[PDB]
């Protein structure tokens, strides 16, 4: 600990892999930044004009956003198409973001009703799907184009995905149909968060953690890498566990979201947890939250080594789920390298990070060194995900089940 004290931890072999750098030519780089078709999509839809996209895209830079959220290579045409849906989903989605965080309660009421109403509509059609214009039409009756344009664009990359991965046979079909519930129920159940953001608790330290991680759609991000490398069969063998890690990896990134996004002009507003910790149980500032926060990561990438390592003891012979388990490992460590150099916060205020290499001799000393809150932050954290209140939420994140939220966390 120093004056660059957001000191993390992450295995040597889990960041060898971020000091790369893309080997792809200009052809192929052009071919995935698809900014015409990108364009053409947004005017398509009621979104918004090519200005704002090109400035969400200098804003973002995300390309480089999206390497540091896959970690292969396209290796077929349907990859690349894959990798453009996911680059454009991205971009716009953040744009969507920015525009839904001050949404009045009957605003997004209406937003996540209507979502609702359209994914239940557009499910039954399978595997047929309505085009964007079709796709209007059960949303004229609404007051707000934007509303209109965003659900159209969600569910357009939800059938998109789908479409490329039956144009193709290698993908089965009813794990195709699972996948696609996955995705519309993590955009729905993001729907009804920010809708309970209208209430602020009738506070505990781990409903804060439950709402954080639902905050941000970042398993929509983990999926890019499932789709990219052709393992949605694999991922679907195994939801459970890839869906936990999942989960703490959305953790992991809502954590390091909260810590540079309070040092930051933007009043951090919501429920950030800096913020929370601070009203009642943090005596100086940012020294304790940031090593309360490198507890916390730490104890993540800990929990995340030791189940991945005992999933493959215990389920050997399984080569495609070790390269699935290897890049969800990656794109949790991503977050690190996405907030420290490639997201537009230069900030340099904010804190220094020290990305500390633990090296094997020092894997069993540093897996042996948990004595700290952040254990008892992820263990508690992974209980209320595996309780029994929480099931169908495990099921809609799961592609077996709808999406339900709103009936667990206000009650």
């Amino acid at each position: 600990y120093f004056q660059g004290h957001m000191m993390i931890h992450a295995p040597r072999r889990w960041v060898e892999r971020h000091k790369q750098v893309q080997v792809l030519p200009q052809n192929a780089v052009e071919k995935l930044i698809s900014m015409n078709e990108l364009i053409e999509l947004v005017i398509e839809c009621g979104l918004c004009d090519k200005t704002s996209i090109k400035k969400m895209y200098d804003k973002i830079n995300t390309y480089q956003f999206m390497w540091c959220i896959v970690d292969t290579i396209p290796a077929s045409q349907y990859a690349e198409e894959i990798f453009k849906s996911s680059l454009h989903f991205l971009c716009a989605l953040f744009l969507v973001d920015d525009a839904v965080e001050s949404y009045s309660a009957n605003e997004m009421q209406d937003l996540s009703r209507s979502y609702d109403i359209l994914e239940k509509e557009v499910c039954k059609t399978f595997p047929n799907f309505p085009s964007i214009n079709e796709m209007k039409e059960s949303l004229m009756h609404l007051r707000n184009p934007f509303d209109r344009s965003s659900i159209t664009f969600c569910m357009q990359y939800v059938n998109k995905i789908t479409a490329i991965l039956l144009e193709e046979g290698n993908t089965p079909h009813h794990v195709v149909y699972n996948l696609r519930r996955r995705t519309s129920n993590a955009i729905s159940i993001a729907f009804q968060a920010v809708l309970i953001k209208s209430k602020c608790g009738s506070i505990t330290s781990h409903e804060m953690l439950w709402r954080r991680v639902f905050d941000g759609l970042v398993i929509l991000f983990y999926q890019f890498g499932e789709l990219i490398s052709g393992a949605t069969e694999t991922a679907q063998q195994h939801i459970t566990v890839v869906t936990e890690l999942r989960m703490l990896g959305c953790l992991y990134c809502i954590v390091i979201n909260d810590l540079y996004s309070y040092q930051r002009d933007k009043l951090a507003s919501s429920d950030n947890m800096i913020k929370t910790w601070l009203l009642e149980k943090t005596v100086s500032s940012l020294s304790e939250a940031t090593a309360r926060c490198s507890q916390i990561l730490d104890a993540i990438m800990k929990y995340m080594y030791q189940r991945v390592e005992q999933c493959m003891q215990s389920n050997p012979g399984c080569p495609q789920l070790e390269s699935l388990l290897e890049t969800t490992i990656y794109t949790t460590v991503g977050w690190i390298r996405s907030h420290t150099t490639v997201v537009p916060r230069y900030s340099e205020s904010q804190l220094k990070v020290a990305l500390v290499e633990v090296e094997e001799r020092e894997l069993p000393k540093w897996l042996a060194e948990k004595d700290e809150y952040g254990w008892n932050v992820v263990e508690k954290f992974v209980e209320t995900l595996n309780d029994e209140k929480h099931k169908g939420i495990l099921d809609a994140l799961q592609g077996i089940a709808d999406g339900r939220d709103q009936l667990l966390k206000t009650q």
